């Protein structure tokens, strides 16, 4: 309905760039500090001090992440940027802290001829990791390779308590080099997918969603994803307004959704999940 009449009048980039004026902008100081300036890998991508997730770490608490608090829908996701070769360590202290069950990574390590993240996680189960500086491994228990994503089964051990934790990594690597996917279908069920192990569900942290910027694909995710579930605890498709619904992350992370494109997406994907969670 708002949607077809946006698209027939063409309006969507009109539409993004209100979004992109109306959102909230808060400070960044600890991200911007001097000592911080290799944890990140945009300079144009930072956590508001207000929400950045701090580590538990005496030295220096710096992680770009964002927790995204959503009250009503009483759902939390943790927005990051991928791990940089030197972050890898407390991107798992974060996990470990934050009692993360789940890890949504919505990019592939190289795309567009380009390494747009590291690789934090074990490949062959017989050669696991272990991230000295955060006092952490990680190992490889399982994989199921799909069509247009995968699942893992990661293990991740405390090795200052020997408490172990296991870990589930979502990995979507169906997602276009231009543009936004062809269909909802896909995204959907990959978002579904991710619900069903209970990594989104209340009794765990909150889910370590990521792309490369960890703003524009993974701000999809958590957009759709929330609003499929407002529309589902009032049953009422009418009053969830997928613009304000962004608006109301932006508070708590810049950029999620980079392009009018996305947001278009964005529409598409809570609409045709709503022929089903609702």
């Amino acid at each position: 309905k708002e949607f077809e009449q946006i698209d027939k009048s063409g309006s969507w980039a009109a539409i993004y760039q209100d979004i992109r004026h109306e959102a909230s902008d808060f400070p960044c100081r600890v991200a911007k500090l001097p000592k911080n300036k290799n944890r990140n890998r945009y300079r144009d991508v930072s956590p508001f001090d207000h929400s950045r997730i701090k580590l538990h770490q005496e030295d220096n608490d710096y992680i770009n992440a964002s927790l995204i608090k959503m009250e009503e829908a009483q759902r939390s996701y943790i927005l990051t940027q991928g791990p940089l070769p030197n972050t890898c360590g407390h991107f798992w202290e974060m996990v470990w802290e934050q009692k993360s069950r789940g890890v949504v990574m919505l990019n592939r390590v190289m795309e567009k001829g380009s390494l747009k993240c590291a690789q934090y996680w074990p490949q062959k189960e017989e050669k696991e990791m272990i991230f000295e500086d955060t006092n952490l491994k990680l190992t490889l228990i399982s994989e199921d390779i799909k069509s247009y994503y995968t699942v893992r089964q990661l293990e991740l051990e405390n090795l200052t308590t020997q408490e172990t934790r296991e870990i589930l990594h979502f990995h979507y690597t169906t997602w276009p080099d231009f543009g936004v996917p062809e269909s909802p279908a896909s995204f959907l069920n990959f978002l579904f997918k991710v619900r069903e192990s209970g990594s989104l569900s209340p009794e765990h942290g909150p889910v370590v969603v990521h792309c490369s910027a960890g703003i524009g694909r993974s701000g999809t995710f958590c957009l759709a994803d929330t609003c499929l579930l407002l529309m589902d605890k009032r049953k009422d498709p009418s009053s969830v307004d997928i613009k304000k619904v962004l608006l109301e992350m932006r508070k708590f992370r810049m950029g999620l959704i980079q392009t009018a494109d996305q947001l278009r997406f964005s529409y598409l994907a809570v609409i045709e999940g709503a022929k089903f969670i609702m």
